[PDB]
């Protein structure tokens, strides 16, 4: 029994679900930090309830819902947001008023501090932003409706970082994504393998969270 296994089982009836519900809706925040506030976090700061810091032994900037909306476990899914190094400033800003929305479904998230890493290495490339998803329901079960908003979500965001024009990194060599995602990709550590390379991808892509998400 796991989340896994439900998701498997009831494959279809959430696809159709979530198919048939309407559009949903995101209130953006206002008063939240635009990237070099983000950065200025340092040991603790707020932001519309997101508790956010940037700690001296990290490279990222880390923000989590104080109070969180999913009640399950941690599943291992996880998306990167991947964007051109000189733009994550203007992609992060870009986002903000999704990323701290009192609607988002993603109650932890990251962004890197460009700052603090090497500008040829991967990590200054590509997967700059972290969204972590855990399963709504506190048996730890995916509901349809948090499900189509977590894609719902997910497709707000491309289409709000192709509007503003914002050019696509390099996505991770682990991670996987559809033709019509430019920014945005999946990965599962917990269920990727120990093979790397194609047959992580292969395996990625026919998980059943990564199916719901993309067809």
């Amino acid at each position: 029994p796991s989340t896994n296994k439900h998701l498997k089982n009831n494959f279809n009836s959430l696809h159709n679900q979530m198919r048939k519900m309407p559009v949903s809706h995101f209130k953006e925040a206002l008063d939240v930090p635009d990237y070099s506030g983000m950065r200025q976090s340092g040991f603790f700061a707020m932001s519309q309830g997101f508790q956010l810091n940037n700690h001296g032994y990290d490279v990222f900037i880390h923000a989590r819902r104080e109070s969180p909306q999913s009640q399950g476990k941690f599943a291992g899914d996880k998306f990167h947001i991947s964007v051109l190094r000189d733009m994550v400033p203007q992609a992060f800003q870009a986002l903000s008023g999704l990323l701290f929305s009192e609607d988002s479904p993603v109650d932890k998230w990251k962004v890197t501090d460009m700052e603090k890493v090497v500008q040829q290495a991967r990590v200054s490339l590509g997967a700059q932003f972290t969204l972590y998803i855990k399963p709504d329901q506190e048996n730890s079960q995916y509901s349809a409706s948090f499900l189509h908003k977590t894609r719902q979500f997910i497709e707000c965001l491309e289409s709000r970082l192709s509007e503003n024009g914002v050019i696509s990194g390099q996505c991770p060599e682990s991670d996987v994504h559809p033709e019509n995602w430019k920014y945005l990709s999946y990965r599962n550590e917990l269920r990727s393998g120990r093979d790397g390379g194609e047959m992580q991808r292969q395996a990625l892509r026919e998980e059943p969270f990564y199916r719901l998400m993309t067809e």
